[PDB]
């Protein structure tokens, strides 16, 4: 099974299909095959220093059997570069003297004397075979345009990651491709690309095909993407993506703005165990810091660190300025506040971040209209708690104002909102009697800035309330029972099994999610229509049925249909007192139909108030007692000030009720409540003590260096993760579950590790805690594994055992205006247009299925996305605004026509999309259901 070959490694790029070129040869390679770890490892000594190099199947784009010279040899052509090792095995960047490894793509080995490559080959993925000879010849791979042409950036940029991807030869991108593009058109030039990209190899003649499809001459903002590998490096063609303040204040230098990313050869979140072994500072981290000190340059934009994100530092990304003469770098950074006078790197690091979060503008605010206002501190036991900390209050009239402005009901407008005001972040929440228009706190404010545009990150909405195994690994410590969690989870299934077969089921399912799609098919149903008869309705239905249940199985995402997740608001008043909560809240679709339930006391007719008891938690939380129990109460003054949606915490007591739940902060931070009866603890844990970390001072204001040196170091004792895991696995197994001192001991690292990336305090994992066998519900596939005694894997057994012509499209003659005829060629015209546009939106993000796009939830996730969640997370949080948009802009195409004209066209559409014989290899179900409102509306009118 196992295969090992001994041969000559050779490194270069294929210019024809069976002309290569090479960069770089070594002899005494040895290599070996082993299909169960799926993975090529190839030894090899250079120099006098022994390195070994790693190949994934998954790596290897195509697999060739070859003639070189006398010789039988193995061509692959790769789409992510080998991973290094160096013996001392550790990780260690391009080895050769001119870093060929970074240049090329395709890579030989060349056997020898009696080889016969099929023995080799048969434990490969498909291979097929060419037989032909070759030709010889700070952050590479990369293109420039010649000394004597203008092409704009963007293009350039494209070009590259087409070369990245292994799309087009470098060499090939020369003057001759250039003056086609310069006669060429922006518009069109990007959209040629696209379809470039679409080829299942690469392309050996480009002016050709660019010369061939340009003959048949048929908001959001674009962000610059950039991968730094090991050994490469990537561009990511500009993708739509919602903005942030910084950068899209300075729209007229848009183009100057990257966001470079540090990972591994396949986009993998790059291991700690990468930049350290006593450990020993590896290769890789002197490069990642390199680049962030001395900048990278492509084409005439040479970048600068500028700053990263409160997120980016865990996302490992940054944010980098390609400075020039009208503006630099540092003077974004002090335009946008005074970081001369805060004197730990890290904090920082972090106001130099705020500002970058994604966020909505507004309304520029005056000094004037601002109102600062004392902090509720309250001191006990010597320690000192803040009630107020991070939050502060708005206008109604402002409110209303701020919801029109972002898209929001003005006449009903959130309760709170998240943002960034200058040096301010954190949550400001309605207060009907304040006469300000603002009214911030000292909490909020970190830093001075000039800046007065109110910017909104999140604003208050009643989410669906779900559990996860972080929350039900302490409920179960503190004495809820297993099968509440059983049945919880049975019912949960059956309903997400339940939408194909039911309108109600299917109703309900679709409105504990939210998209665009959610609603479209919820008024579709509502309407009549069925999974079978309408395909659109069954592709949304499956699609996510299916993500649903995989969230049940992978993340013991569980509904619970009593209880919601909310953000933390105070009360103002004063009139509530430790102990208690106030929380009312929108009615979703069951307790408008049920709502006379005992939780529910005053009854708004629409939204109701909780009464009972209930559990309260946020995530992450590790320690029991985390898990707070407090009385829902009623208070006639909080019902007249209108707060909705959130939980009105105690301004009053011992302890803040949000310190009591792990960091208890209530900085827009969301809380787990649920009034359910079954999962209320009977008696609680005391809360965490107090933290005890302090920054620390030094006599250096903070250099650019120390910014960038605190980034890697996050890097190498990053321990959320490992700590969080072991913490899971411990509390599954050990009698004692959560309260097990391996499981104490676990948590309290885990807040010096949130702690950390502010405080700049490492914490450490015990050798010892470490763990090499685990449990049966995390999926470690390349792992040891042991079957979990715990209830994580009984509902992890029973999500499992779960999962062990009908589909049809009758065209609804109903939905046929009689004008209809008018504008189909017109139709015709748009509906291609969406088509395409959706294609490529397709393209980019590896969707491939109506359903991936539309969810958001890809079903094949690629091996970067798979075990990293919040970066997919945000991926699929960026497809579907970039989707939106675009259906923004295709209600759009239909604002044009005459209002009476209008209706009708839609008509067309429809019909264009849904009839047999006019619609012939369209692939699309999507498209006239942007237009369900005309659409239903036009339907109602007949149907009676």
């Amino acid at each position: 099974s196992l295969r090992a070959a001994s041969a000559s490694l050779i490194l270069g790029n294929r210019v024809a299909e069976r002309e290569l070129e090479v960069a770089y040869s070594c002899d005494g390679v040895r290599a070996e095959v082993i299909p169960r770890m799926r993975r090529v490892d190839l030894y090899l000594k250079h120099d006098s220093q022994s390195y070994k190099l790693e190949v994934l199947f998954e790596d290897i784009n195509e697999c060739f059997g070859c003639h070189l010279d006398g010789t039988g040899a193995i061509l692959l052509q790769l789409t992510y570069a080998p991973r290094i090792h160096i013996a001392i095995w550790v990780r260690a960047l391009d080895f050769t003297p001119n870093s060929s490894f970074g240049e090329c793509s395709t890579l030989v080995l060349k056997l020898s004397k009696g080889a016969s490559v099929s023995y080799i080959l048969e434990s490969l993925p498909f291979s097929g075979e060419l037989g032909e000879l070759a030709i010889a010849s700070n952050v590479v791979p990369l293109v420039d345009c010649p000394n004597g042409f203008s092409v704009p950036y963007e293009v350039l940029f494209r070009l590259n990651s087409l070369v990245h991807m292994g799309k087009l030869v470098a060499r090939h991108v020369n003057a001759d491709l250039f003056k086609v593009l310069e006669d060429l058109s922006i518009d069109t030039l990007r959209r040629i690309f696209e379809k470039m990209s679409k080829l299942k190899s690469t392309c050996y003649e480009p002016l050709q095909f660019i010369r061939h499809e340009a003959h048949s001459m048929n908001k959001l903002m674009r962000c610059y993407r950039i991968h730094i590998t090991p050994s490469k490096i990537y561009c990511l063609g500009p993708e739509e993506e919602v903005s942030n303040y910084v950068v899209k204040y300075h729209s007229e230098y848009a183009s100057d703005f990257a966001r470079v990313t540090f990972v591994d050869e396949d986009w993998s979140k790059l291991s700690p165990n990468a930049l350290s072994a006593k450990p020993l500072k590896t290769g890789l981290y002197h490069r990642i810091l390199s680049i962030l000190k001395e900048g990278f340059c492509i084409g005439p934009k040479k970048y600068e660190f500028l700053a990263f994100s409160a997120s980016q530092l865990r996302g490992n990304s940054v944010w980098m300025f390609a400075s020039n003469s009208s503006l630099t770098a540092e003077n974004i950074r002090r335009w946008m506040g005074h970081f001369e006078d805060i004197r730990s790197v890290s904090k920082c690091a972090a106001r130099m971040g705020q500002l970058f979060s994604s966020s909505r503008q507004t309304f520029e605010v005056s000094s004037y209209d601002v109102e600062v206002i004392p902090d509720i501190e309250v001191t006990t036991d010597g320690t000192k708690y803040i009630f107020s900390d991070g939050i502060g209050k708005i206008s109604t009239r402002f409110a209303r104002q701020v919801a029109k402005l972002i898209g929001l009901d003005p006449a009903h407008p959130p309760s709170a909102f998240q943002i960034r005001y200058g040096g301010y972040k954190g949550v400001i929440t309605i207060d009907p009697t304040s006469f300000f228009n603002l009214s911030l706190r000292p909490s909020m404010k970190k830093f001075e800035s000039k800046s007065t545009m109110l910017n909104i990150t999140n604003w208050s909405k009643s989410q669906p309330c779900y559990v996860n195994r972080e929350i039900i690994s302490l409920l179960s410590t503190l004495g809820i029972k297993d099968e509440v969690f059983e049945s919880m989870q049975q019912d949960d299934m059956h309903e997400s099994d339940g939408m194909l077969t039911n309108k109600e089921a299917a109703l309900s399912v679709l409105g504990k999610i939210g998209g665009g799609d959610t609603k479209t098919a919820a008024d579709m149903l509502l309407q009549g229509y069925e999974p079978s008869s309408e395909p659109y309705l069954l592709m949304i239905l499956k699609a996510h049925r299916a993500n649903r249940l995989t969230d049940i199985r992978t993340r013991c995402k569980i509904h619970v249909q009593k209880g919601r997740v909310l953000i933390g608001c105070l009360d103002e008043t004063c009139k509530l007192e430790y102990g208690q909560v106030y929380i009312r809240i929108t009615k979703n679709h069951k307790e408008q139909k049920y709502s006379e339930q005992p939780f529910f006391c005053n009854d708004d007719g629409k939204t109701a108030v909780i009464v009972g008891k209930v559990a309260i938690t946020k995530n992450p939380c590790l320690h029991p007692g985390d898990v707070r129990v407090l009385e829902a109460v009623y208070d006639p003054g909080l019902d007249a000030r209108g707060l909705i949606d959130c939980v009105v915490f105690p301004q009053r007591g011992e302890r803040p009720h949000p310190n009591e739940c792990s960091g208890g902060d209530l900085d827009g931070d969301l809380f787990f409540i649920t009034w359910d009866d079954k999962l209320i603890p009977a008696a609680v844990d005391a809360p965490m003590d107090y933290t005890a970390t302090r920054p620390r001072i030094m006599d250096h204001a903070v250099t650019l260096e120390e910014i960038q040196k605190h980034f890697v170091s996050y890097m190498i004792n990053d321990t959320l993760g490992a700590i969080s895991t072991a913490h899971l696995i411990h509390a599954d197994r050990d009698p004692l579950k959560a309260r097990s001192p391996e499981c104490v001991q676990l948590a309290a690292l885990h807040s010096m590790a949130v702690d950390f990336a502010k405080t700049g305090a490492p914490a450490e994992m015990p050798l010892a805690l470490r763990p090499r066998e685990f449990p049966d519900f995390m999926e470690r596939w390349e792992r040891p594994m042991y079957v979990s005694n715990g209830v994580l894997g009984k509902l992890y057994r029973a999500a499992l055992r779960h999962a062990a012509g009908p589909p049809s499209c009758v065209y609804d003659p109903d939905l046929e205006v009689a004008g209809f005829d008018e504008f189909l060629d017109a139709a015709e015209e748009r509906y291609e247009a969406y088509a395409e546009r959706l294609g490529a939106l397709m393209t980019y993000y590896s969707a491939e299925r109506e359903d991936e796009i539309l969810t958001g939830n890809i079903r094949n996730k690629l091996v970067y996305l798979r075990r990293d969640n919040k970066r997919y997370f945000e991926m699929k949080d960026r497809i579907i605004a970039a989707v939106d948009a675009l259906h923004a802009e295709v209600r759009g195409w239909l604002r044009a026509c005459k209002e009476d004209d209008a209706s009708r066209v839609a008509s067309a559409w429809y019909h264009v999309t849904y009839h047999p014989d006019r619609r012939g290899e369209k692939r699309f179900w999507s498209f006239p259901w942007i237009i369900c409102d005309t659409l239903l509306a036009i339907k109602a009118a007949r149907r009676c």
